[PDB]
């Protein structure tokens, strides 16, 4: 088998996509961000605070004929960005672009924190991340994609990422028309549950290319690209009036410059960033201060190649035995 969905920036400034996925008996669809940094699928739910939605579709398992309670079962996850949620457990028929797996755990939420209920676009997270960090007690549940993956074509799943525009997430093959020259594979680790992988190195805009290790993950759920302090500092340097602000959070830049554009190696390969991919825009509604698409990772403790990264590559998670990662220009 094979699945194939369309994923969609949920605003202007592609600050986090989110992608239709069929729950339930007869269909319910949900809008869930698909998230390569965690391992727990979780829905907006019937049993949700009503004080604590605000516009979601949500999950309404005693309407779904195939929803089975999971006895005992209970979650609770904390992201990266402090957001957080809780609850039980279902397992039910999901599927995701013709995809379809039988008995998945749907994770119901009970509580999610204020930027979850703030984001009336996001019904909830798919995780594609290792199912060792899965959150739910005392029976640790596996993942959409390791539910499916004997049955795909192939043991894989590609991220294709869209600029301000839709791309797509496929399940069980490899899109060769997806992509531009040749697929670069480079070794992960599954030590600390994501797509840990060690790229060979940067440039900044027609800079020399800088051979260094940088170990990080491959996190579509996260919005920016976070790097070491250093990379960071060499990037903005070239921003004429670039400052990291304290009280904003972050490297900031003048609206009025032209972004340089941002290279990163995978093995002997190059992954060219345009400089456009790294706006985020003005601080606040009206400012002609404008936020980074890079910032540091010092203080996250990982560095993350986040959405910023991802989308200017065709990205293949290959959940082969040893698992790989693969990037291609497009």
């Amino acid at each position: 088998s094979t699945g194939s969905a369309t994923t969609t920036p949920i605003d202007s400034l592609d600050d986090a996509y989110i992608t239709p996925v069929q729950i339930g008996t007869p269909a319910q669809t949900l809008n869930l961000d698909f998230d390569t940094g965690s391992s727990d699928l979780w829905v907006f739910s019937s049993e949700t605070t009503a004080s604590e939605v605000d516009g979601q579709t949500i999950y309404t398992p005693s309407k779904s004929t195939t929803a089975k309670l999971l006895s005992g079962a209970t979650w609770s996850i904390s992201y990266g960005d402090g957001s957080s949620s809780s609850g039980d457990v279902y397992t039910d028929t999901v599927s995701v672009g013709g995809l379809t797996v039988t008995g998945q755990a749907v994770e119901s939420a009970k509580k999610v924190s204020s930027s979850f209920t703030e984001d009336s676009t996001i019904d909830g997270l798919l995780g594609l991340a290792f199912s060792t960090l899965n959150t739910v007690s005392p029976t640790q549940q596996k993942t959409f994609f390791d539910n499916a993956k004997a049955s795909l074509d192939s043991p894989v799943f590609t991220a294709d990422l869209g600029y301000h525009a839709p791309g797509t997430y496929n399940f069980g093959f490899i899109d060769t028309t997806a992509y531009t020259g040749s697929i670069t594979y480079t070794a992960v680790s599954t030590k600390q549950g994501f797509w840990e992988w060690t790229s060979t190195g940067y440039a900044v805009g027609s800079g020399t290319f800088k051979s260094t290790s940088i170990d990080g993950i491959a996190d579509t759920g996260t919005t920016l690209l976070y790097l070491p302090a250093t990379v960071v500092s060499a990037y903005w340097a070239q921003v004429s009036g670039a400052k990291s602000s304290s009280s904003v959070g972050g490297y900031v830049f003048p609206c009025s410059a032209t972004l340089p554009s941002f290279t990163f190696g995978v093995g002997s390969a190059r992954i060219v960033i345009p400089g456009d991919y790294i706006d985020f825009g003005p601080i606040s509604t009206g400012s002609s201060s404008c936020f980074g698409g890079i910032q540091s990772s010092a203080g996250i403790g990982i560095n993350i190649f986040g959405d910023v990264a991802l989308k200017a590559a065709f990205v293949v998670f290959n959940g082969a035995t040893t698992p790989t990662l693969g990037f291609a220009s497009k």
